[PDB]
């Protein structure tokens, strides 16, 4: 079997980078929409007995892209592919990973079941919102981490990183922040927005010392940037000299770009698990880390 | 168990009509989008041990609506509903019901598998593009027909229906047209667009006599209305006095409205398996048949 | 893995032809009946890690043959075959492909499920009665077409084929007839037997012109030959000079042979998806098209 | 839910007896053959939300009957039956319960899988050839025993039963014979036909004393009656006064009737798990035990 | 259906309390070991059509108890129980919820799959180590919380609770501690043991102010009590006046009792999700919160 | 793919012997217990695309070992092993192979389902208590026999084996004893312990002649040795000169060692499907047959 790399419509630049790093051309696929907005998938070459990798991030038109991915997986399976791997750099519906409300769906589990029934044999993803999503499948799931790239960026771009403090923007990010602070041998702090019991002002509590130090906000994602922006205001109010934000998934939906442009961030650093070209054109603060080498190595090791 | 009727975002007017005919209020559901365009489903009441019917047509934002339906089905199943029935008046991806091309997906089968893995126990649908889609599930699938309503409309709205000829716009509609012509005891004709071997003019062959008679075009759906419009031009060129078009699914995507407005149709008749309010505002020729009684009776009989 | 071709009891001559075209000997199998008429299957060689193809048509003792096929598939799977492919030239129960009656089984779906649970990984078949039967499986299903062989026979055996008209014996055959007429660039006609509302005479309506032309009846199968015989009487009554019947599946059950012998057919042409040796001995009008090359190529391409 | 009893073509007299003992009429089913010998099943009434019991023994046209049963189960499941129970008095392919030969199928497991995929929720059977066949399903399997009826017959029909010896015709029947001898507080003996190493005379070894005593041969089934006839010759040669044979499944295939008529049996006693009307007309030695009360009680207790 | 409560060998006192609160007697079960240490389960009453709840905590002989639970679930399913619910107050293998090491099993997912294949229809558990374990099943999973009982204990047993600080013993407990601190409107602190890069002294970093205040350590479990004991030493070294430890799962395996007896805890508070009778006899500091009302209410609401 | 042999904690000496006979080193695995007695499995090498064989007998800590085996199978499957084979020399729970009691579990079927859901693709076992356990899986199951080794031992260690009688200790062993007696061309006898109707003395009935001959007791297993010890007393009381006991599975649980030491056995012969080192130290009568060559050949042939 040979590696066949197919791109969905979501992140074709990343698919191209992966294919170039693998020394391959992207597989011939036409991924369009029928007139009635149904997903049209036209695989343009044989995948018989091939090791098929389909790259599709959960971003942009989320349901469009997920349906595209499922249809492409099923087409490859029925086309007698030896193995079909879904390379999903940002797993869609990953934040819906539990039922902590009445009648709430576990949408991540539903997405996993849909991928399984489409015929996926392997999942490669980066920085799952919850690592337990690996357990939502009965197939191997590669949960790659961008933390080494994030440490590289910190050591190369922040001069006073040895005296910095890594800040969690919420309680759920504590493990990630403590891991990064341990690897950098630096202090850490945590910021918590307390629960909205009524309609008073949202107030943020900070535990840890950030006074007269560079604060690096590290989180798994920035969707609306409310978390990181509120944390940044709190950090400046607490005496931080400079504030950085490093995420692995830059979703930047809704008011995020205006929020960041009006915030105090020295830089907002994200990986390219989600396309950032449009976001960078409206926010100069955004910088991107390439994770295509991580995904390419994951695909190569999965194949080998 | 009690009937619980939940509406997706696709066709809420039809859901309301079904609920009124059942003497029920629609179940409390919030069906919105998160900021990153992920489907958000918030069932607002208990469905424990209930007989849940979710109404969601394959129309509008097709993948959005299908994901909404799957998430709602899964939420109801995990919320311990006694039975979850997907009422899908127009089955999405129904035209992708076979693999007659290399690497082509059977998207209808994938949709059926996704509905099954979401936890649907029963499917109620109207006029499947292929009745064999019933066999794509391992659960009961109700394939309701709007043909009786179509005969009622013909007998009540076309004065010379006893001398009319029912015309198939393509070869695949022959069974439907012959059935309708048998029930009306009228002649039938078939129109075929021959295969596009090169880039010459599309030419249509008509078998049957339509000269100086009213021609009724009957088909399962009109997506772009290319089929019915070309058939209408052929029928007028063949000497038909008046031309009607009766469909059960009025998709009317793309250039369909302009095509119909510039066509010679006496009336374009569709059911309300797909919302038609917007279409009727731009095309006076469109008239709608209510099939809410058929769906309500199907739901009631399924429950009983 | 190596190709292993095993024959059931149904069509062993076709299995032999396939094996010869593949340059192989048929695998050693004893397919008999126990005294109590239970199917006895004794595979006489190892199939460990082999690519096993089991040839069994749905014909003759239908349930006997299908049980034989299922038992052989399961034996090969438990015997650790690398892949088991069911080569079913005529798919049994294919006409029971939908539920259009109360309490009606979808027997084709049941047969597909039985083949899947027996352990089939691949299905190779010719001219499924409904192509959607491909969607009854979750494994790849090859639906081969004998249409090219049927065009070859027409061009080589009917002198006036360029002025002929291809006739559908019922409404359901319209797509097949239109495709053949397009490929031959000839006229087509359709014959419909209207529905039996009471016990009066069956009457047939013909749409299209067949007067003073050779009429070629093309259908997917001739079971009792009532359809083709009634169509032939109608065609002669309509002024056809000569009438041919071309089928891909010659079932010829019940009164078919006497019907054909008393009909006006110039020739009844079938493929050898079903054994025809016995039928040809009692009906000189029957001629056979060899499709063993199509099946052999399908098996070879599936393996490769 | 209400009890619905449906009969296959195999044993309709037993189905009638069960229905009468349950105070019910048999459900309306037409179980015939299409012209091409495909099984035709036409359930003539609603089974929606019903507790459906389908009675079909593995006997007569074995594959015909099993396909009939599977099609009826699937039709009932798709017809939204609350529960479908297969009442199979004699389980087909039960003797193919293991793989003790190269490439041998486990046909009993295949039959169990086919019943499961057809949609059976419950199996009721009598005296499985191997009780471990219960483990071939993931659904409850009732393995009823006719041993109490066999003890009743012995105590009522054999005057010297207290001095009799119960004889196993082979090594595999030892448990059944020891159980019966324990319940009767009588001696037991075992007869073994040693393995056929070459083409010499089959010789039988008897362990136990049967001299000048009535010998009762007890086995689970008599297919060709070679086992019981050879055992009877051995028992007479060993000095048994009278020889009885009691089976639960009287298959009596092939030469069994001539073998019994030429044997020395005082009586051959079988249950009516298989129809015996034809067998009794040609062999006066055959007597039948009614087990319809056992099956009716099993169905009633399953329902309750 | 009626509630049937069955106890495994793990926590029979809790099962008795649940049954008393439900006004029921425990179902008759003999749960012993065969001589070869295989689990022997003897359900002593009918569960046909019953709503069966099996109470078995993951504690004591973990694999013994889990096998007992699986065997009891399967026995109830094969005994035709209407519904089988596994009441597992402490989910076994819950800490093995992800693959963050090469070749590491996801044992929680394996346990979920084993429970599913045993036939469990519903899981009721308290304070899953990871809430995403709910997504390891395709059945409803009730993840009950003992947090309200923990707040009740704090408000009733700690006089200065309004000036206390709730302390996380590790980074992973941050969400639980922040939730509790929000509900009590008190400060929170976090303690992190930094990663063991080499064999030097384990050192703990504290973020937050605990000086001259009562510190309440809140965590999901205390297995060896290394986490809480090290956190307690750090808290006293940081100037905490008194230190409490509140857990929901008191495992207290290995050296935990000696560790607590030599620690500075004012009280170690656990729920009775695990039996604590033996632990309390050797450690006076341990106090227990009854959660039997939570489990009983969960069972009652699941049934209703 | 390469053979990877992994040992569980149950029988590591047998795993070592198998690996040496295969010319391999055992795969690196740490199989220990966490503090709370949960099974800890740490596979120390890659198994990607490997043919993994896990050796784990059902013996010792039965549930501990079975959980170890399941966790190792699942870890290998998630670690992308090409194929995972469970080499289970003594199948656990094999005696719970049917439901002959109310509410009784079929624990063998549950174990098979657990192995299947853990991801086993192949089972290799020796002398299943019931061969129908092969049918409890849908994967190939190798049921190897130690009978040839048992015949070798008899012919090499019993001087008067040609005049011996092979004795079944119960009715269920009759087939095994008759097979062995046929292969040795010797007489056979059967011993039955009649059913315990009340609390009187257990009495044993012997059928067959053992007077003044060597008696060889052959059974599938000796758990408590009650069966073989009672049979030995009966055989001596019946005039047997010497009594041997040959088993394939020496469980020797509970009072078995004291029973054998106080019995009259010339030798108790078992295979090493279960470790016997401890048993031989307390009972000089026990001798062991090596079956490692049988298991090694089975693994090699499965791989090839
Ligand atoms: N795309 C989305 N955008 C915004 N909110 C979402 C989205 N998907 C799910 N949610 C909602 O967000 C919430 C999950 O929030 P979040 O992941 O920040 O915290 P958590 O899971 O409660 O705790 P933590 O991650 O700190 O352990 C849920 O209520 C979920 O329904
Ligand atoms: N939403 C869609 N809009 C347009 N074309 C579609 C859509 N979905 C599928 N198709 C394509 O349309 C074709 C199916 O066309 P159609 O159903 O008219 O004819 P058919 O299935 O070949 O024959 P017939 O229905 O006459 O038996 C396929 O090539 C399929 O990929
Ligand atoms: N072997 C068989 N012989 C005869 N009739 C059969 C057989 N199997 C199924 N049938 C019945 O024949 C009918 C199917 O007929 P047929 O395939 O000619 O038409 P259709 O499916 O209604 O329409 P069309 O094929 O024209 O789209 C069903 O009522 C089915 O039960
Ligand atoms: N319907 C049948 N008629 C005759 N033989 C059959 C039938 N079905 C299976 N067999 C064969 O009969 C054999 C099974 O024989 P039988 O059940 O008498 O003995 P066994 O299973 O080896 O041992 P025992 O039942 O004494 O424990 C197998 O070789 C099987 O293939
Ligand atoms: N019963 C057990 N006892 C001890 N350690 C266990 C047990 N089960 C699993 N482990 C191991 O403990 C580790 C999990 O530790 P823990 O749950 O404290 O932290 P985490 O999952 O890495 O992060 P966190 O819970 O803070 O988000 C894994 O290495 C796992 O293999
Ligand atoms: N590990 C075990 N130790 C002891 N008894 C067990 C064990 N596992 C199951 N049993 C019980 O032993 C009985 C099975 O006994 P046994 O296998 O000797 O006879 P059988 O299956 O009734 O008949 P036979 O094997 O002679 O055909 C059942 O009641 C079963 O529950
Ligand atoms: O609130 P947003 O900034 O839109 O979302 C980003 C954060 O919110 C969620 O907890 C994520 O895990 C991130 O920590
Ligand atoms: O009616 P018969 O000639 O027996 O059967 C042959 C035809 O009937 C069915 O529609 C088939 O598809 C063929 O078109
Ligand atoms: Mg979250
Ligand atoms: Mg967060
Ligand atoms: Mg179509
Ligand atoms: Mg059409
Ligand atoms: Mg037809
Ligand atoms: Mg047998
Ligand atoms: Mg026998
Ligand atoms: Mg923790
Ligand atoms: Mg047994
Ligand atoms: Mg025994």
């Amino acid at each position: 079997p040979n590696i066949k790399i197919f791109s969905g419509s979501s992140h074709q630049d990343l698919s191209q980078k992966i294919a170039d790093r693998l020394g391959l051309e992207l597989g011939k696929v036409v991924t369009k929409k029928f007139s009635n907005q149904e997903t049209c998938v036209e695989i343009g070459e044989s995948v018989r007995g091939e090791d098929v990798y389909i790259v599709q991030s959960g971003c942009g038109e989320i349901n469009d892209n997920l349906m595209e991915l499922l249809i492409m997986i099923n087409a490859c399976k029925i086309a007698s592919a030896s193995r079909v791997t879904a390379v999903i750099p940002c797993f869609p519906y990953a934040r819906q990973d539990k039922k902590d409300k009445s009648r709430a769906p576990i949408s991540a589990k539903l997405v996993a079941n849909m991928l399984s029934v489409a015929g996926a044999d392997h999942i490669i993803t980066m920085d799952l919102h919850a690592s337990q999503i690996q357990g939502f499948f009965d197939i191997p799931v590669d949960n790659l981490y961008a933390e080494p790239a994030v440490l590289k960026w910190i050591r190369e771009n922040i001069s006073e990183w040895r005296n910095c403090t890594i800040v969690s923007p919420d309680a759920g990010g504590a493990k990630r922040v403590t891991s990064i602070a341990d690897r950098l041998n630096v202090d850490f702090a945590l910021i918590h927005k307390e629960r909205k019991k009524a309609n008073e002002v949202d107030r943020m509590v900070l535990v840890g010392d950030v006074k007269d130090r560079v604060a690096i906000l590290v989180d798994d994602m920035a969707d609306t940037c409310g978390t990181i922006c509120h944390a940044a205001d709190k950090l400046l109010s607490a005496g931080a000299t400079r504030v950085y934000a490093i995420l692995t998934h830059g979703i930047f939906s809704g008011p995020a770009i205006s929020r960041i442009n009006n915030a105090c961030f020295e830089a907002v650093v994200v990986t390219n698990t989600i396309p950032q070209e449009d976001k960078m054109k409206h926010c100069s603060k955004i910088q991107v880390i390439d994770i295509s080498m991580i995904l390419a190595e994951a695909i190569r090791r999965t194949h080998n």
